[PDB]
C-alpha cells in the first residue's frame, strides 16, 4: 504493498487530490498538514468544495483527524514542511499542493522529515517537470522531488505531443481562455473578474518545450480571465512541418485518444459547450468542430479542460507511476 | 444641408444608431419603423435599454411620435418594408438594422418607397460591404445600397490592413472572444445556455476582411469563443508576415496609423488595460500593444479590443455621411 | 404493475423527467412527442443538458427511435395533440411538459387520442394542482387531468405546510431569487448582469395546495444571472408564538418523517453550488434565518430549479397509479 | 470657507469619495495615505474606476505625488495611521476609508497626527454613527470621530424614515441582494455562480440613526454574481392603515422636498444597471412593491453599492465642517 501517502496543503488541487487518492485502492492518504484551517473546517471545504456540488459520503471530523468514510485521515498543523511528522505516521511521498514551496529547496523539507518523494502539483523553477502521457516515462527512480506542471501544460501538452508525433510542430501560438481558478507587478490581475475579461500570462507553453524537449523555444502564449467558472479551453494555432487537412489532423488525434494516450487525450465531435465536461477525468479533450484550418500547414486546434479536476488526477497517476518505477 | 434619414428596426443596433445620429449635426432623424413595437415601448427601450448608463436627456412618447430633447420621431409599425412611407416624410437614407433584409432583394423595397439610397447594418452576401477606414473611400455614388459589415469585422479589418500594408500578411488565423450582443437547427451550440458557459461559434468576419482588403482574400479565417460577459469582445489574430521585423516595428506603425489615416477609428493603447475600460468607446478596433506576443520575427500575435455595436453603430453614421459627401 | 407513460414537450422539464423515469423500474417510458426537434436532436439535449454536464449512458438515435441505454423510446413529431398515437401506443399516462395545454381542454387531447389521465408539468388556470408531501393524499382516481403546480410552488408549499401545522400562518410575504413585443418590459431587458424584478402566483397558488393559506399569501420574484439555483425567501406573522429553535426543530422533525425526501433541513454553511442535482423540492436554510419577534420570522428555502420538481412529477405519477388501481 | 482634507486608504470607497472630492469647489484634497500601493499604482486604479467608467481627466503620477487635473495631491506610504503628516501637511478633515480603523481608539489616531476630525466610511461600535437626510442635523460640533454607516444602511434608513414618519413601523424584516477562528464559512467560498448568504447588520444600524426603530428592524444578505447595482427587499408591519398607494405617494413627496437628492423614486420598469451611476442613496421601486394587507406591506428600493454612498459621504463632510448646510 500500500503506497501511504501525504498531502501538504488543503486547498482547491488538495482537496481534489484527496478524492481522487481515496478512490484508489492501492494507494493510502495518512495524514494531511494544513496549519490555517481547523479539522472541522477541513471537512467542510472537503463536503462541499471538493468536487462540484457536494461529496457523496460520510465526512466527520475528530478532535484531530479527518474521518471520509471510515479512513481516519491524520491532520497536522505545522507552517514549516521540516516539522511535519512524515517519518512517524510512515509517509512515503508527500503531495506538495500549497503553491509557496514549489522549488527544490523548500519541498527537501518534506524529505528532510521523513518522507522518501516529493511531487509538488505546480510548475517549479529547478525541479523536473512531468506530464502523465508525455514523458512519464522518462522518470527514473533517482528523481526525489519532481513536478507535474500546471494546469494548461498538462491540456496542451497531449495535443502538442500527438500533433509534433505525427505532422511536427514548426512553430505554435496559443490563447487559453481560463476560468477562475498584484503580486509581481500585475496589475491586471488585481482588476475585478466579474464582468471582465482579463488578459494574463502563463508560462505553459514555454513549459512544453521542458516535457518536449523537441518543442523548447518554440511556443509562447498568453490567457484570457474570463468570469465563468469550471472549464477552460486551450487555442493553439501552429505551424506544421509536414501538410495535412484537418480530417488526418483529427484522426490522428482520436488514434492517441483510444491507444496511448487513453483516458489522458480525449476526443469528441460534438457541439459541446464549458459546462459539458466539468468533473472530466480527462486532461484535454480535442474538439474536432471548433478548430479550423487555413493552410495544409497552418491549423487552429481548440482544446477543453476542466481545470483542477482533471489535472488532480494525473497527480494520482504519477504518483503511482513514480512508486511502481521504484520496485 | 440635414441629412434627413430613417431607421428600420429598433433593436440594439438601431437604437444606438439613433444615439449618435442625434449628436451629429449633419444628421437628422425624422421616422423609425418597427413592427412588433409601441412608441412607448420604443422610449423605454431607448431610455435604458441602452445598456450603458441612462440617456440623460427627456425621453416622451405621444400618440404616434417619440419625442426625444424636443425633436418629434415618427414611429410606423409596418412589417413590410415596401409599406414604409419614407417618400412622404421625406426620409432620403434608410438604415437597415432588422437583419432580416439583408439583401439587394429586400434592400430595393426601401427604394421604391420614395428613399434613394438604403445602408444595410449587418454582413450581406448580395450587397457591396464598406468598412470605414479601409475600403471606405471606394465609394461611388452610383451604388445605392451598401453594407456596413459587422462589429467585429470592423475591429479586424482597421487593424489587418496596417499589419498588411506595412509588413504583409501571409496568412492569419483569428479568435474572437465576444460577450453578450443579440439573436430553426443551424446552431445546436447556439441554442445553449449563454449563462456560465463558454460556447464556440463561427463568423464570416475574417472572410469578410478578405472582401474589404481584395488583397487578404483567402488568407484570414476564424472562429469566436462566446463568454458570458457585456457590450465587450477582443479579437485574438494570429497572422504570419511575408517580412521579418520586431514586435515594436508593429507596435509603432498601429501607432503612427492611430494618429494619422486611421485617427478615431483605430486605437491604440500601453496600459494594463482589461475589458470593461473601453465601455462606450467611439473606437471599432484598439491595439492592446502590451498583450501581443511575437514568437518569429514572422510569427506574431495580435490583441485588439472593440466594444460590440457601439462603435460600430457610431461607424455607421461615419459611413452615412461620407455617401451625403460623395454625392456629387 | 409497469406503468406506461408517454412526454409531450421535450424541453428542460420534459428531459428531467425522462431522466428520472428511466431510473426507476416501475415506469416504462414507451414513447416522446416534439414536432420541432429532431430526433438526433433530441439526444443531443438529453445528453448534454438533462444531467447536469454530460449523461453517464449510451444515447443514440435511430430512425424514429430514441435509443438511451439499450431502451427503445418512439419520437412523434406532432403538433396537434390530438394526433398522437397514446393509444394504440399501449400509453396510459401522458406527461404534459410543453407549456402551452396546460388547461384541461388543451390536456384533454391526450385523453382524446386514446391516454387515460394527464399530469401537467406547470401551475394550470382549472386542472386541480397537487404538490407531493402537501395535498398528494387529497388525489382521488376519478381526477384524470391534473397539476403539479411550479417549481416555486414546489419549494414553498412544503415549507409553509410544517410552519402553518406547527404554529399556524397569520400573514406572509416572500421573495424568490430565481436564476437563470411583450407585456412586461422588464423580461425583455437583458439577463446578464442584471437582477430583474419579475413575479410568479407560487404564493396565491399556495392557496389552492393547502386551502387554510388561500388569500393571505404573495411574493414577488428577482430574477438573477446565476445558473439553475434559487432559494425562497418567507416572511410570516406567526399565529402561536414560538422562538427560532422550536420553528427549525420541527421543520426538522418533519424532514426526517413525513417530508422525507422532499423537504430538507440543514445547518450546514452551505451556497447555491450545494444543492446542484439535489433531490429535494426544498432544503431549509437553518443558519440563514432569523426571528424578529415571537411570532415574526423569516425562512430560508433553496431548490434546484427543476430537477427536484421533475422528481416530485415522478412522484406523483406513481402515486396516482397508486391510487387508479 | 475652505476646508482641507485627506483620505486614508486607498481602496474602491477611498477612491470614489477622492472623485466626489474633487468635483466640489470648497473642498480640497491634500494627500492621500496607502502603504500598500504607489503613487504609479494609484493613478492606474484610479483612471480606471472599476465599474464606473474611465476618468475625464489627466490622471498621471509625479515623484512623490499624485496629478488629477493637474492638482498635485501627496501620496504617503505610513502604515500607522498616528504617523502620517496630517498636520505637517494641512490637513483637518481624514476620510478613514480602510475598514480596519473605525473604533474611537484606532480612529483617534489621526487626531493626534495634526487632524481634528474623522469620518469613517464604515459602521462603527464605539464613534456616533450619523446618515444624510435622517439624523445629520442632529450631529454637534463637538463630536471629533463620527461615521456614515454602510452602503447598505444609507439605502434602508431614508427609506424606513419615511414610512416610519407617515404611518409608522411596529416591526421590520429586511433582506438586501448584494453584488460586488474562520468566522463565516460562506464568504469563503467563490463568488461567480453563487447565491451566498450572508449578515449584514445594517437593519439593527437604522436603530441607531432612528432611535425610535431600536430593537424593530434586523435582516439578512444575499450575494449575488454581479456588480454595480444592489437592491433592498423591506417587509415592514405599519401602525396605521393605508394602501399601496399611500405609501408610494408618502415616498413621492419626500423625494421631492426634504429628501431631493438622497432618496429616489421610480415607477419606471428598471433593473439593475439602470442605476449605474446614481448619487441618490435608495431609489424606491413603485412598480415592484406589494401590499398584503393594511398594514403589511413590502417594499424594494435600489442603490448602487458604494457610489451614492461616497458621493453621501461629501455631503455629510461639508455638512460637519460648514454650518450652511
Amino acid at each position: 504493498m500500500a503506497i501511504k501517502i501525504g498531502i501538504n496543503g488543503f486547498g482547491r488541487i488538495g482537496r481534489l487530490v484527496l478524492r481522487v487518492a481515496l478512490g484508489r485502492k492501492d494507494i493510502e492518504v495518512v495524514a494531511v498538514n494544513d496549519p490555517f484551517i481547523a479539522p472541522d473546517y477541513a471537512a467542510y471545504m472537503f463536503k462541499y468544495d471538493s468536487t462540484h456540488g457536494r461529496y457523496k459520503g460520510e465526512v466527520t471530523a475528530s478532535g484531530d483527524d479527518l474521518v471520509i468514510d471510515g479512513h481516519k485521515i491524520k491532520v497536522f498543523q505545522e507552517r514549516d514542511p521540516a516539522n511535519i511528522p512524515w517519518g512517524k505516521s510512515g509517509v512515503d511521498y508527500v503531495i506538495e499542493s500549497t503553491g509557496v514551496f514549489t522549488k527544490l529547496e523548500g519541498a527537501q523539507k518534506h524529505i528532510d522529515a521523513g518522507a522518501k518523494k516529493v511531487i509538488i502539483t505546480a510548475p517549479s523553477a529547478d525541479a523536473p517537470m512531468f506530464v502523465v502521457g508525455v514523458n512519464e516515462d522518462k522518470y527514473t527512480p533517482d528523481l526525489k522531488i519532481i513536478s507535474n506542471a500546471s494546469c494548461t501544460t498538462n491540456c496542451l501538452a497531449p495535443l502538442a505531443k500527438v500533433v509534433n508525433d505525427t505532422f511536427g510542430i514548426e512553430e505554435g501560438l496559443m490563447t487559453t481562455v481560463h476560468s477562475i481558478t498584484p503580486s509581481h507587478k500585475d496589475w491586471r490581475g488585481g482588476r475585478t473578474a466579474s464582468g471582465n475579461i482579463i488578459p494574463s500570462s502563463t508560462g505553459a507553453a514555454k513549459a512544453v518545450g521542458k516535457v518536449i524537449p523537441e518543442l523548447n523555444g518554440k511556443l509562447t502564449g498568453m490567457s484570457l480571465r474570463v468570469p465563468t467558472t469550471d472549464v477552460s479551453v486551450v487555442d493553439l494555432t501552429v505551424r506544421l512541418k509536414k501538410a495535412a487537412s484537418y480530417e488526418e489532423i483529427a484522426q490522428a488525434i482520436k488514434k492517441a485518444s483510444e491507444g496511448p494516450l487513453k483516458g489522458v487525450l480525449g476526443y469528441t465531435e460534438d457541439a459541446v459547450v464549458s459546462t459539458d465536461f466539468l468533473g472530466s477525468s480527462y486532461s484535454s479533450i480535442f474538439d474536432e468542430k471548433a478548430g479550423i484550418l487555413l493552410s495544409p500547414t497552418f491549423v487552429k486546434l481548440i482544446s477543453w479542460y476542466d481545470n483542477e479536476y482533471g489535472y488532480s488526477t494525473r497527480v494520482v497517476d504519477l504518483l503511482e507511476h513514480v512508486a511502481k518505477a521504484s520496485a
